[PDB]
């Protein structure tokens, strides 16, 4: 949908993307995030930058970042998406350390898993699933955005075999990041140390106070055999069961 630039105001730079800046902005009133395309570029590069908006435009889900539209009849060329007040999930959790209950964290993981289940159903492989690419709004709603050795499945690092099963591996790492309040997967281990650890069949331990059943689900996500991993609908079902039976989440190691 073409948005007239007179309805758009640009504010503070909130991040960086492959084609330029990500900015906070206003649409008239609501807050939006704006991806700008400035400087030199060919038509093919402009179409490449704008392909993200048509991809997002195909998606309609409570846990997938919403598109507002594009600005193409003026410079800068822009993609407007809904603004997510709390930003990236990893930094939001690190700042708000211990501020959310086990049940609230499960709700966040359930949202993410539902968003991923939607993408997988649409035959869409994300390839870059990490807490840094999960955006949080004012109501703590977690949304998959952006349409990394530590988050990548072994077969995807080794053979570039990116599948929804390799996103499940990434999801398991997302789980660990959430339950640890935005701790870095594998701490300050180098990428080669991480690869070496996975080859030893080492797996990330339960974060402090993490329910055993949630850590078990992480291990399920981290099976070396991609075919042994649960699929996104199975992950959603496991979390829904934990939500129906919160007393089961009191079992910790």
């Amino acid at each position: 949908k073409e948005i007239d630039v007179s309805y758009v105001k640009i504010e503070e730079v909130i991040g960086a993307g492959e084609f330029g800046e990500v900015c906070r902005g206003r649409l008239k009133e609501s807050c939006v995030a704006i991806k700008t395309l400035k400087g030199g570029y060919t038509e093919r590069q402009r179409r490449e930058f704008l392909s993200e908006a048509s991809i997002m435009g195909q998606f309609e889900h409570p846990n997938i970042i919403r598109l507002e539209g594009v600005v193409t009849n003026s410079m800068p060329v822009m993609i407007l998406t809904e603004f997510m007040e709390n930003g990236a999930l990893d930094s939001f959790l690190r700042l708000n350390d211990g501020q959310f209950t086990v049940i609230q964290l499960v709700g966040m993981l359930r949202g993410i898993a539902s968003g991923m289940r939607y993408l997988a159903e649409m035959s869409y492989v994300h390839r870059d699933l990490a807490a840094r690419n999960i955006l949080v709004n004012s109501n703590l709603v977690c949304k998959v955005s952006d349409f990394p050795i530590r988050w990548t499945a072994p077969e995807a690092i080794a053979f570039r075999k990116f599948t929804s099963a390799s996103d499940v591996w990434s999801y398991g790492i997302v789980m660990w990041e959430v339950m640890s309040f935005g701790e870095r997967p594998y701490w300050d281990m180098s990428n080669q140390d991480v690869i070496n650890a996975i080859e030893q069949d080492y797996r990330l331990p339960p974060p402090p106070d993490c329910p055993t059943s949630l850590h078990q689900l992480m291990l399920d996500c981290w099976q070396k055999d991609r075919n042994a991993r649960p699929r996104f609908p199975q992950i959603v079902s496991a979390l829904d069961k934990m939500i129906r039976n919160p007393a089961s989440l009191k079992i910790v190691a």
